[PDB]
């Protein structure tokens, strides 16, 4: 007998004999897990690590939520699926269109590929805009797919989500968006789906609310992972093959005084090239939000015609805090990004600095806690833990977070 498989974006996925689950712990710097385990708060993960396969994997660069979640969902980098930020910039017209609608996804998900082959597939996200992206190509008329978010769980319908009101179904209220509970709801939904729906393939993804606010090992961070461990214990106990990984890590990005340490890339380009001659894009989050939430460690810039790119790149690279400056061609090759959705230059900042646009209008420092963020090479390294024996499993840099499903189904097969 030849074995059954599903081929997705040039990778062959064996059919899982038991449910195959990937859990994306948003912003989970490996240190978070080390600290919670050391505090005796994660007995299940502690045992799973001991008896399973423990690795570190490399995220996609930019180490942001959407590019990484979509890489995990498709088993491919942004050069294939097309989601390399939160919004793209039109060189002419000067228009900014969003990178949140599914029509911008250019490759099928593993979920669709398995669904189309007859599998039972489940996707639970914390935020609803990711739900729509991740759910592309799923159908809800055969009782074989479930896809909803914690955020809009009470709005779920059979015809569009595969379930009528996930809040009522789970027996928990819709959580606050800015809360640990938004992620807890995902884990609880995942367990109930495993019990009652028995998916062949399931993805659970969360938010990095807690991680942006609290460093590894502080009480509020520890309590989050303590909470997660309970659900991990239940999933593991139910017999699923599980990969626990993250979309990206998290580092402190604040000066000694606790204020954001920022390099304002637009200001610098204004002086050298003329005001608004170039356009700096910060892919971390939506461009019409200004409350310190738009600070990450990766930026791209669209330069005016007939300017010296090589000269502009050399000046930025000389700045302390700017670790990597590359042209579109080199950046797309190196980070595996699509050329048609990236600027003329790509900038990556140092470990404890971020990249902003300009100081005129600035970015409003609203929340108190010292800045923590991601996007750079220093948030690329993520945990990759499997609850099965897998001695051949590679390690970083060969192992990617978007190998999660490949190894989940392999472990399940
Ligand atoms: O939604 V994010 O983990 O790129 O802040
Ligand atoms: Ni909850
Ligand atoms: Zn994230
Ligand atoms: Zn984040």
């Amino acid at each position: 007998m030849s074995k059954i498989s599903v081929t997705v974006n040039g990778r062959r996925y064996p059919w899982p004999r038991v449910p195959a689950i990937a859990v994306c712990l948003d912003g989970c710097e490996p240190a978070y897990l080390d600290a919670a385990i050391d505090a005796g708060l994660m007995p299940a993960l502690k045992r799973i690590k001991e008896r399973g396969a423990v690795r570190l994997a490399h995220s996609v660069i930019p180490s942001f939520t959407n590019p990484n979640n979509l890489s995990i969902a498709t088993g491919s980098p942004p050069a294939v699926h097309g989601i390399c930020g939160n919004y793209l910039y039109e060189p002419s017209t000067g228009e900014e269109v969003m990178m949140n609608d599914p029509k911008f996804l250019r490759a099928p998900t593993i979920f669709q590929a398995f669904y189309d082959a007859g599998a039972r597939v489940a996707v639970v996200t914390a935020k609803d805009k990711l739900r729509a992206l991740l759910g592309k190509g799923l159908r809800f008329d055969e009782g074989r797919a479930v896809c909803f978010s914690s955020e809009k769980s009470d709005k779920a319908t059979r015809a569009e989500h595969g379930i009528d009101n996930a809040s009522a179904w789970l027996g928990r209220p819709v959580p606050e968006v800015y809360s640990a509970a938004l992620s807890e709801f995902v884990f609880a939904a995942g367990v109930k789906l495993l019990r009652e729906f028995r998916p062949d393939i399931m993805y659970l993804t969360t938010t990095d609310y807690v991680q942006h606010k609290y460093a590894p090992g502080v009480p509020e961070a520890n309590s989050f992972y303590e909470m997660f461990d309970r659900y991990l214990a239940e999933l593991d106990g139910l017999g699923a093959a599980i990969v626990v990984t993250a979309d990206h890590g998290m580092k402190p990005k604040h000066k000694a005084d606790g204020s954001p340490d920022v390099i304002y890339v637009q200001d610098l380009l204004d002086e050298w090239l003329g005001k608004d001659a170039a356009r700096v894009i910060l892919p971390i989050t939506d461009p019409y939000v200004v409350h310190h939430g738009a600070l990450g460690s990766f930026a791209t810039a669209y330069l005016p015609d007939g300017c010296d790119r090589s000269e502009i790149m050399a000046r930025l690279k000389a700045i302390q805090g700017v670790d990597v400056v590359l042209g579109r061609e080199e950046a797309c090759r190196r980070f595996e990004l699509p050329e048609d959705r990236i600027g003329d230059i790509v900038l990556v900042s140092s470990e404890n600095k971020t990249l902003g646009t300009s100081e005129h209008r600035h970015d409003l420092a609203a929340l108190d806690e010292p800045l923590r963020s991601h996007g750079g090479l220093t948030e690329q390294e993520v945990p990759f833990i499997v609850n099965r024996v897998l001695p051949e499993l590679p390690n970083a840099p060969r192992l990617r977070n978007f190998d999660a499903f490949f190894y989940a189904v392999t472990a399940a097969a």
